[PDB]
Parts: structure tokens; C-alpha cells; sequence
């Protein structure tokens, strides 16, 4: 019957302070001045990779070295990662309901460590990270793999996320979407909170 494929950051995981701490440590190693608010505003308007790019271009540093120190430092801040509100409750609900649960994340293998630290790793049948080999969302290949392997029903398979690229991933792979954002995609179901998800699966 039903399958959820989950995003992590902003959906299940609140990695905000861990990411900022990771960036602060990385900036200290390269002698880059660190202002939390300016970093906060940049990564919200753009992305963490764009921030690395900006300082690499501006300060003549090697972006890949920046990114490897970033990944490394981020992995040291796992203690600062907190679940999003309602995340434990929806995971438990889905599990009890017999919904099969998966992850596709742009995070690396450290995603496994975090989920184990938070006590939620055992919910997932398979966890796909940036080490999986698949092209980043919204490229569909990761989802197609899960459909093919687990014999999932595209009408009852939902990618759950918080960004437009998460809706696109669902659309590109022919599956349904549950998302904080509105979309013109017919298979999107907009939520205001994680607690709304269970309400999708009962009469109105
Ligand atoms: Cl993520
Ligand atoms: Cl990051
Ligand atoms: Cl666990
Ligand atoms: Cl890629
Ligand atoms: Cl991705
Ligand atoms: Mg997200």
C-alpha cells in the first residue's frame, strides 16, 4: 500500500545551529571573519555551497577544501541537531499505520549517525544519502530505484519535504508530494505542520 520518502533538513531535522556551528569552525580554520547573522541571511537567500563559493572566489580559497572541512566540522556538531516539531509523532504514526518509510537526503553518511543519535533510524527501510550515487534532487533516479526495488504504488508514494525542489523531485519521478509549500503540481498536498500528514489519510 503506502510509502513515505522523507527529506531531512527542515522536514524531520532541525540542523540550523549545527550547520552554523560547522560553518563557524570552517571559517576559523581559513581565517574568514564569521558574523552569524550575515551567514544566516546568506544561506537562507542562497545555499551553503553558494557561501563556500563566495568566500572561495572572494578570498582565493579552494572550494572543495572548504567543503571537506565543512562536512568534517558539521559531523562534529551532531549534538546540536534537534528533530523538527512533530517529527517523532508522525514517524511513530506512520510506522504504526504500516507505512513503509524511506529517506533521500543531500547530507552524507553522517545522516545515519544523526538519526541514530535521535533514536529514529530504525523507522527507515532504506536511507539514501549523497553517497548513494544518485543525482541530487530534483533528478528522479533515487525515487525510481525505490519504486522498482520495493514495488511501490506511485499513487500511494509521497515525497515529504519543505522546498520547491522536493515537490519537483516527486513530480519528476511520477509520485505524490507532501510539502509545506503550495505547488501547481496536482500530486502535491500542502501541510502547515507535520501533524497534518495523518489527516491526509482519513476522511475530511
Ligand atoms: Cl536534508
Ligand atoms: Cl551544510
Ligand atoms: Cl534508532
Ligand atoms: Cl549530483
Ligand atoms: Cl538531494
Ligand atoms: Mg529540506
Amino acid at each position: 500500500k503506502t510509502a513515505f520518502i522523507w527529506d531531512l533538513d527542515g522536514t524531520l531535522l532541525d540542523s540550523y545551529e549545527a550547520i552554523l556551528s560547522g560553518i563557524e569552525e570552517t571559517f576559523a580554520q581559513f581565517s574568514i571573519p564569521y558574523d552569524k547573522e550575515k551567514v544566516r541571511e546568506f544561506i537562507f537567500k542562497y545555499s551553503v555551497q553558494d557561501l563556500l563559493v563566495r568566500v572561495a572566489e572572494d578570498r582565493n580559497l579552494d572550494v572543495e577544501v572548504l567543503n571537506q572541512v565543512r562536512a568534517q566540522s558539521l559531523a562534529e556538531k551532531n549534538a546540536q541537531v534537534v528533530l523538527m516539531p512533530g517529527a517523532r509523532e508522525v514517524l511513530a504514526w506512520a510506522d504504526e499505520s504500516g507505512i513503509q518509510q524511506f529517506i533521500y537526503t543531500h547530507k552524507g553518511n553522517n545522516a545515519f549517525t544523526i538519526l541514530k543519535d535521535l533514536g529514529v533510524e530504525s523507522y527507515f527501510t532504506e536511507i539514501l544519502t549523497s553517497q548513494s550515487g544518485f543525482v541530487r534532487k530534483p533528478s528522479p533516479e533515487a525515487a525510481t530505484y525505490l519504486l522498482d526495488k520495493y514495488q511501490l504504488n506511485s499513487d500511494n508514494t509521497y515525497y515529504i519535504g519543505d522546498r520547491t525542489l522536493d515537490v519537483e523531485f516527486a513530480q519528476n519521478s511520477g509520485i505524490q508530494s507532501i510539502n509545506f509549500l503550495e505547488s501547481t503540481y496536482e500530486g502535491n498536498h500542502r501541510i502547515q505542520a507535520l501533524a497534518d500528514i495523518s489527516r491526509i489519510f482519513e476522511t475530511k
